[PDB]
């Protein structure tokens, strides 16, 4: 059972890494917002909810890595 | 069975790995659907389906790496 | 055999990593569609099967992958 | 036990990885928001909120990698 | 031969990251026939041969690393 | 503890990687200041705190990294 | 020497992993080419070469992997 | 005593891994300050001590990695 | 020894990766200069010798990692 | 001894990794050069100096890598 608890610890921090994916992701659709807007005033109630669509579904990989990294650990 | 157990840990978390791709992907998308509609906003109803459609493929990958994780976690 | 076991099961994990690139290279076809429908409106039904033949090339790069992770898991 | 407590510092260093998104997406959004306000100064006050909220939320990747980090230190 | 065989599937698996290459690279390439022919309709017969033959050496990359992975597991 | 020992050390070096996170969030938030500026020189003023903020919120994620990676050396 | 034997077999498998600057080297070559002819057709002649000195030289970064990779299983 | 020290040296090598970012984030600063002055050449004395402190911060990342590659060799 | 040229074996694999640099920072420079030819015929002569100078100075790193892993390999 | 050696070899291998980085970053500054001479030509005994002192710094970085793999393979 050590080498499998071992196992349960390196996994957990390997099943981070994917979260760098949603750090850069949701930061694109943040900085597509700000250009958009700033070229186009009158855009911003249009697009403001698709960054929150897009953020929500870049940000949901991370959820997806996390869950696993916490299977591992806890799980 | 130690062992193999281990094995399917440590595979499992670095199956996540993949969905940084998805991450960003999707993120990519939804820019590129935001500064589009906000150079010509009358092509919104063109483009939101298109985003629609390249954000689920994209996902899609993402599901593929958590599918071979959830095999390894539990299968 | 329990350490060749072992290895087809990390070996399937590291063979996904590679999908990554067909998330993001579906997500570029699908970007460069949108913006050049948005630019072009006239062209989108000369682009949108560059479009689908882009992302099944892509994706397919991603599939292989995952072809060696079965073949690795079973 | 000395390969489990082997294990945690290992993952600990794996789970700061990650960490290398928040500090690339951060930077992201302040330099949108850099080139915003350069090509329309009279937007400052619309984008800025935008900036707080998207590096808020990129940063946020950042801490989950770190939370689980301090859970395989302490 | 645990060891041995053991190698060959662990080495098949890593041999499929590099495919990530060719999933953005044949990506890049459609994603630049579409904004091509958007910006500019009447070069597409022009155009498309390019990019046939870019995604064409682009993916050959993808298949060398798909080669080294069935070699391993054969 | 050889173990333990080899963990803390090899641990520490992987606590630097994301490290590249902050070295090109540094470079993103810079070049955009510098676009910025070159584009429209009157807004300097209003810019240049904006890529202190940036940097410093970058950075930040670096020095978390080099906070585990010290903590595992000591 | 069944532990020389399986280094050769991962070692092989890693040194695949480069060949993905090659897969997106050469469509980084291919885009420019056909946004370069879509924005002015009439340079086609004159940048259609460097195209090909330049997918060529970005290649062979890629065949030096390989060369490293048949090396080892050979 | 061995294990450990052979820790050291692989830890050492990993540390390096980051210095990649500056390698980058360097060349993304002056690749803005080359554009730039070649946009607006009237600008080159106000935007050049911002590619210098952008770099040094930027390299700084790097040495951060260095300097726990040294602490691990010697 | 059987432990020394086993890793003599995988550091020579290792050193390789580095390669993809050279891969793709070769091409940002043929790419640059077809863009630039593109937009300005005239300066062909001009920054042809300077595409060269940025391929090989990008190569070079390449050389580096190369002359590694045969180190590895041989000497 | 076999060990420690084994652990140098590996080491040295890794530590050529980060020349990845001033492979694309040589690229990134050249690049900028030839974009910049091609749409202002009177710019280039200004921003060619820049390019040279832009290359050498990223180069360095790679430097540094490959002195770490240096001092690994024979200190
Ligand atoms: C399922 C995918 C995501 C769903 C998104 C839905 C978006 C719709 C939209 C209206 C959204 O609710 C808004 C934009 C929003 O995020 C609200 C709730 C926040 O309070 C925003 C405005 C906010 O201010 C942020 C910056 C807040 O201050 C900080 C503390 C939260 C950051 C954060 O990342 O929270 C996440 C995120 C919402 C994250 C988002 C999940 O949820 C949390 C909570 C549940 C788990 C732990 C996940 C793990 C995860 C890996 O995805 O993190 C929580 C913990
Ligand atoms: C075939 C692959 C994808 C399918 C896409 C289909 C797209 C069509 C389109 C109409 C789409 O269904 C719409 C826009 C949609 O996403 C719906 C379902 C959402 O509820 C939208 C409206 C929404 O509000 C989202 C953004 C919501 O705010 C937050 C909380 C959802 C986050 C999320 O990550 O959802 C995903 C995603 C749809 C993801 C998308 C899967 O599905 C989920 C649910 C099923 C598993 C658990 C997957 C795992 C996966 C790895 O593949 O994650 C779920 C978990
Ligand atoms: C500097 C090194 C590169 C040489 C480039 C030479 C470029 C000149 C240019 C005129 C080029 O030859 C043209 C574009 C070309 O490729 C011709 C021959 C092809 O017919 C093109 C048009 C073509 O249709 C391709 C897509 C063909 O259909 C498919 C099957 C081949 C793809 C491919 O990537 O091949 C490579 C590549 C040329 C690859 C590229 C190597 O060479 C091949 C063939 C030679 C050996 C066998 C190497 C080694 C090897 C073991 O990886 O692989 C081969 C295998
Ligand atoms: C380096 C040589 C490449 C050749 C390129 C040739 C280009 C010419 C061009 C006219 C081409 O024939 C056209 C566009 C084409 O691909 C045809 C055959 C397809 O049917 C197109 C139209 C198509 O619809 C695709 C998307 C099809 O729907 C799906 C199922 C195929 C996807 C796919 O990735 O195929 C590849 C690819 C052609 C791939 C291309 C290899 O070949 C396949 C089969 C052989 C191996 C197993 C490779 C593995 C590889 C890693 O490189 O996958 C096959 C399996
Ligand atoms: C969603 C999660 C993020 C919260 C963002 C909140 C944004 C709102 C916005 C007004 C923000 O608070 C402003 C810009 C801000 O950061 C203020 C407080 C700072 O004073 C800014 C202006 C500042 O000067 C920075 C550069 C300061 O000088 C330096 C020392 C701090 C940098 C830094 O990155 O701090 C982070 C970040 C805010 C980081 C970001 C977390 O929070 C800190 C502080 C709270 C805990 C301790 C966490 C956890 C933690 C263990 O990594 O780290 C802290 C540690
Ligand atoms: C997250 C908090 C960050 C704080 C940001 C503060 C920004 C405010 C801004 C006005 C700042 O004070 C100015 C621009 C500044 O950096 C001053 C102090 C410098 O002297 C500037 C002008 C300068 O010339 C730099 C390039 C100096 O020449 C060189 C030797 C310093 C490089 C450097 O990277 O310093 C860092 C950084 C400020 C770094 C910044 C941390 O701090 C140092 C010292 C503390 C630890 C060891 C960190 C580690 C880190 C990984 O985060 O490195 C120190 C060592
Ligand atoms: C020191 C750094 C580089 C020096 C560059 C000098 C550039 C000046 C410039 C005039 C240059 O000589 C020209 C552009 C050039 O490359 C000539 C020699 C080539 O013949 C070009 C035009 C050419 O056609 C290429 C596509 C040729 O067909 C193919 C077969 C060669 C590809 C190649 O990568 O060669 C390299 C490269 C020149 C490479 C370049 C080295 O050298 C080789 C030979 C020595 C070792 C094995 C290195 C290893 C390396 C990792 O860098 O590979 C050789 C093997
Ligand atoms: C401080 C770090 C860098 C110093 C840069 C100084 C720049 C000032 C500028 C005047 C520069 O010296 C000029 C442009 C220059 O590069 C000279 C020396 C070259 O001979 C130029 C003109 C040239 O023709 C080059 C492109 C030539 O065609 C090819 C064959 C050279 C390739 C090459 O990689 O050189 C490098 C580089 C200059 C590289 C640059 C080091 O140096 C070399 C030689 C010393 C070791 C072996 C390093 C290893 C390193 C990891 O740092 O590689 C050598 C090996």
């Amino acid at each position: 059972m050590q080498l499998v608890l071992a196992a349960k610890y390196i996994g957990a921090g390997i099943s981070t890494i994917g979260l760098l994916g949603a750090g850069i992701g949701i930061a694109i659709v943040f900085a597509a917002l700000i250009n958009g807007v700033s070229r186009n005033p009158s855009i911003k109630d249009t697009v403001f909810p698709m960054a929150i669509l897009g953020f929500a579904l870049s940000e949901a990989t991370g959820l997806f890595c996390l869950m696993v990294s916490f299977l591992l650990l806890f799980g």
